[PDB]
């Protein structure tokens, strides 16, 4: 038995650093500890969402798993803001696409998610309330990608609570107001980041394209994560 400083995560307070960055799968939040973070040591392991505080390039890092949905990122993204006072939070991940001149391996900076979730309204009166990645995050991602000689696409992301859609016609509605990313967790993430008055972004990979159904091999999805990641380390460094 451990003390639970929260009903999900075993870490005592103090054991993540003030950045974390945050992926869905907690086995890819191991790969990124092991294979970029010095003194590095797992803090948390409770519902298997691996956790790891460490180093990159000397500088405080942590990371760790927030599973699938809009649902589970905010438990995790608010006990970190909350109770272990984490001050800038990057998710890291993967989308599909619908814009025409977004590809496959294309990297996506987020400036701002739109959602199919009611947990903004719920926030804002009922309200339109957009999810909004912070200014110093979007531009330590962009400043990281340009220093790096990485393309990339920044603009809105759409964060859905269903990954096998049935809805007609909205892929065309992404694609005409040329939304980049769909993914679903970001837009759970920036008004809990709001609400501490902390900081929060989002940079994914594109794996699939939604509407000409071009989809990236094993191979194709390690050599973007391998840009990405880089690309939110370096950011790291500046925030």
């Amino acid at each position: 038995h451990h003390h639970m400083a929260t009903p999900h995560n075993s870490a005592k307070v103090g054991d993540f650093a003030e950045t974390v960055l945050m992926c869905g799968d907690p086995l890819r939040a191991k790969l990124i500890a092991d294979n970029y973070l010095e003194n590095a040591k797992q803090v948390n392991s409770v519902r298997g969402m691996l956790g790891f505080t460490g180093t990159y390039k000397g500088k405080p890092l942590s990371v760790m798993g927030h599973g699938m949905g809009i649902p589970s990122i905010s438990i995790y993204a608010e006990e970190l803001y909350n109770v272990y006072k984490v001050k800038t939070i990057i998710r890291v991940g993967t989308c599909g696409t619908v814009d025409p001149n977004v590809h496959v391996r294309d990297v996506c900076i987020v400036t701002a998610s739109g959602t199919d979730s009611n947990v903004n309204r719920m926030r804002l009166l009922g309200h339109d309330f957009p999810a909004t990645a912070n200014f110093e995050v979007v531009s330590a991602l962009v400043e990281s990608a340009k220093a790096l000689n990485i393309p990339t696409q920044v603009g809105k992301a759409y964060s859905t609570d269903i990954f096998y859609s049935k809805e007609q016609g909205l892929n065309e509605a992404l694609a005409q107001y040329h939304f980049i990313a769909v993914e679903m967790e970001s837009a759970g993430l920036f008004p809990i980041a709001d609400y501490y008055g902390a900081r929060a972004g989002c940079i994914c990979t594109v794996s699939d394209h939604i509407i000409t159904h071009e989809s990236a091999t094993p191979e194709e999805r390690q050599t973007s994560f391998q840009n990405m990641i880089k690309i939110a380390l370096e950011a790291t460094l500046k925030l």
